[PDB]
């Protein structure tokens, strides 16, 4: 299984650093939470090819144009169970990516997991800081919960919205994941649709019990996507 | 640089899970947060001695009686921001040390850092979930955001009490330490203390800007220390 990984890193200090993960969707489009971004920091994506969870060949950096970012209107930092956790970020030029993966497809619009639905979470399980991407990926399998066991009032309550998709918080964590990092599910066809990028976790953190990992719903965003693509 | 590394499991589905790190202050005592502890769960800790990142021989396995779980009386898990996270677990023997690293030492009584003060998390960064101990250690420098610095509207503002350390928040990141794992700080003598122990972070996770890990000050608990374990 072939897949194309991103690192999103800003500079500071003379040296970029990893933020968040994402998902290429487009040769040049990445899709990765509004969380993510301050459009006055510089930011470069680093992409790194991986056949099942090794290395391939060489990572390619790419800079971005402040202005190439585009942060859901509706985000607001201060608010993360507001929703809208998401941005998209525009290369600026194509990547290189060759013919080896199929890159994750956009969920039907308004498109909800069922629970318990098997999906995906793969990266660097937030231990990669910047520098040569790790030649090894980590992943596992989140399986969803839905809205209706997400907000009884011991696992998320009033907290989560239905915009938002939780994975886990049973035995099982969400730890090899990154922040902006995508939850990828198996369509009927057997594609792969991005149904998330990770938003938030519990205050303890990944891995706490009856606190899934809680997802941006790509699916209730499709429109904005479009129109943002479509625009630039 | 040595340092025996706490991993506190808790039973489920007739397996141990790492729930925790914590720090080994005693041969039979180790500080945790209290977030850590139900009293309903079956508890082991696992013990490795690992110098310069790399574990030393063997790991030790020791089940915790029940009845040997002592949460501070104040912790209320449905309040984080009020503090007193803190826990102490009695192992059912004392782990058998050798004579390399030396115990952390528990910080005098109401001792407080400097800010920028250089102090170092190690753990698994969350990656490790249950089995043998991994062979290596995640660790990095983590230094000190005072108070003053910490409660400012933009860092952690009303969120964090005098009685917490908060250590990061900038370029380098609190994703290597554990769930109520250690924050280890290096006294004017050349002896290591803990001074911390993980409560809590940001929303977004473990690295994310202006919202440092914020650890339980163990200075601040010390009567309550040492008065669980003489009675104990």
């Amino acid at each position: 299984s072939w897949s194309w990984q991103v690192s999103l890193q800003y500079e500071k200090d003379g040296a970029f650093h990893h933020t968040c993960g994402g998902s290429l969707i487009a040769p040049d489009w990445v899709v990765t939470a509004g969380h993510c971004i301050s459009t006055s920091r510089t930011y470069q994506v680093v992409l790194g090819e991986y056949d099942r969870s090794v290395l391939e060949g060489s990572e390619q950096v790419i800079p971005i144009n402040a202005g190439d970012l585009f942060v859901h209107p509706l985000w607001n930092s201060n608010c993360v169970a507001c929703g809208n956790d998401i941005a998209l970020v525009k290369l600026s030029r194509s990547a290189q990516l060759g013919d080896k993966v199929q890159l994750a497809n956009l969920p039907p619009a308004g498109d909800i997991l069922p629970n318990e639905a098997p999906c995906y979470i793969s990266g660097w399980g937030r231990l990669y800081t910047g520098g040569p991407l790790p030649d090894k990926l980590q992943q596992a399998l989140l399986p969803t919960v839905d809205y209706e066991h997400c907000s009884q009032w011991d696992w998320w309550g009033i907290t989560v919205k239905k915009t938002m998709v939780c994975a886990g918080g049973d035995t099982r964590s969400g730890c090899n994941g990154d922040s902006g990092g995508p939850l990828n599910c198996p369509a009927a066809d057997g594609s792969w649709q991005v149904h998330g990028v990770t938003s938030f976790v519990s205050a303890f953190g990944c891995n706490t019990i009856k606190k899934p990992t809680v997802f941006t719903r790509v699916s209730a965003f499709i429109d904005w996507i479009d129109e943002t693509i479509a625009s630039n």
